[PDB]
């Protein structure tokens, strides 16, 4: 199964998100490109529960997190479904990659198609502040561009 | 489950889709509100098979059609899933409006969510035209705005 989200806001950031999942069992591929961000820089990259763009990237609502756990890091065994960390962007601003994620899925209960993906303006702390604030969204400010995610060929 | 559509392009059409189906079983309630069109006027309003967005409208491809039927009015027993048929525009060129459909659906096997609902630059002839092209699209021409079907609260 694949599904795509193009990233849109008017804070000059903007991209693309592909997803790729084979099977249920099987981990979701994730591959990135945007542009416009600071350069240098680490971003928060999420998931949120919603595909809703009535209100730009505020009615997306929180991280996926049907299993009502606390943010965290990828790697952490406590983390939202939704949580895929910071993004690192170049001397340009700008930010590619790809990963595999075993939590996030195209296909079952929790499929993230008709969700939406977040880029942040800050830093995702990874839930490790001193603040509550950071363990539902690793303190990571502003959303300047979002995409609903959709199936595609 | 509730779903919803944000409308977006270059043409100066935009609107809003909301989607309402309870259970499986029973019919998704369909709104509308879209700004922007030629006044006065019937645009072909569709649900196409993919919600890719990344080049324009047209990356939605065709009429979702799940069953290899030929397109039709929304009334028809041979139409498209995506067979919305036409939204009538008022003197300010805005439609605006509600319907329920039993093809379409939230939930199950043929669930629209992360899908695209497009409307047209076009009347759609509801596949009465004499070409094979009316079998198809309905002849409602260009596609000047679309979006991912999402889920909401
Ligand atoms: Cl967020
Ligand atoms: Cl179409
Ligand atoms: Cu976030
Ligand atoms: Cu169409
Ligand atoms: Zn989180
Ligand atoms: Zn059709």
């Amino acid at each position: 199964v694949q599904a795509v989200a193009v990233l849109k806001g008017d804070a000059g950031v903007s991209g693309v998100v592909k997803f790729e999942q084979a099977s249920e069992s099987e981990p979701t591929t994730v591959s990135y490109e945007i542009a416009g961000n600071s350069p240098n820089a680490e971003r928060g990259f999420h998931i949120c529960e919603f595909g809703d763009a009535t209100n730009g990237c505020v009615s997306a609502g929180p991280h996926f997190n049907p299993f009502k756990k606390t943010h965290g890091a990828p790697t952490d065994e406590v983390r939202h479904v939704g949580d895929m960390g910071n993004v690192k962007t170049d001397e340009n601003g700008v930010a590619k990659g790809s990963f595999k994620d075993s939590l996030i899925k195209l296909i079952g209960p929790t499929s993230v198609v008709g969700r939406s993906v977040v880029i942040h303006a800050g830093q995702d702390d990874l839930g490790k502040g001193d603040t509550e604030e950071s363990l539902k969204t690793g303190n990571a400010g502003p959303r300047p561009a979002c995409g609903v995610i959709g199936l595609t060929n």
